[PDB]
């Protein structure tokens, strides 16, 4: 959740296609979905991202379908975008104890309770927050036995960002769980 703003230049692919939706929030426009090896994921577009300019146009006050409706009229050379990183999310740093547990339960990608004397506990890990990433991989969709997965097959060191569950669930709406576990980029960042 990085120092504020950052701009970042786009090329639709050969299909007229970035890989993203957008949603509109609090008349902000935010990042809904980054579609799997697309322009938007190769430059590093996220989940929670909000979109402040395109090519030098304030996003402020348009709705998700206006903003849809931006992307294509414009030439696909070169889109110009103003981002700032992910603004409704926080990270956390636990450490997981010998029995390799952080120290908390979720359910729906939601946590529900934290473990007396845990690292979570330790680090004020939050109830009614939604998971977005783990160790940098979106991790939205997926069922809560392969987040578990990916948790038990972390190292040591993991690092969970999340966000209000009331701000979460308003976000997807609007967005079927077949898309979220298909198409909704869960990759390991390419460098």
């Amino acid at each position: 959740i990085k120092q504020g703003i950052r701009e970042v230049i786009l090329c639709k692919d050969q299909d007229g296609k970035i890989g993203l939706r957008l949603k509109s929030i609090d008349n902000g426009i935010f990042v809904q979905l980054v579609q799997a090896n697309s322009p938007a994921s190769l430059v590093g577009l996220r989940f929670g991202d909000q979109v402040l300019q395109i090519n030098g146009e304030n996003c402020a006050g348009w709705s998700s379908d206006k903003a849809h409706k931006v992307l294509k009229q414009a030439f696909g050379e070169k889109i110009t975008m103003t981002i700032r990183d992910r603004p409704f999310e926080r990270t956390i740093t636990m450490h997981k104890d010998s029995t390799g547990h952080v120290g908390f339960i979720f359910k729906n990608g939601k946590i529900t309770s934290i473990v007396k004397d845990s690292s979570a506990a330790r680090n004020g890990l939050l109830t009614e927050h939604n998971i977005c990433e783990i160790n940098g991989q979106n991790v939205i969709g997926l069922k809560d036995s392969q987040i578990a997965d990916i948790l038990s097959t972390s190292g040591t060191v993991v690092t969970i960002t999340i966000m209000p569950a009331f701000i979460f669930e308003h976000i997807i709406k609007r967005m079927a769980p077949s898309i979220m576990k298909s198409l909704m980029d869960h990759t390991i960042p390419e460098v």
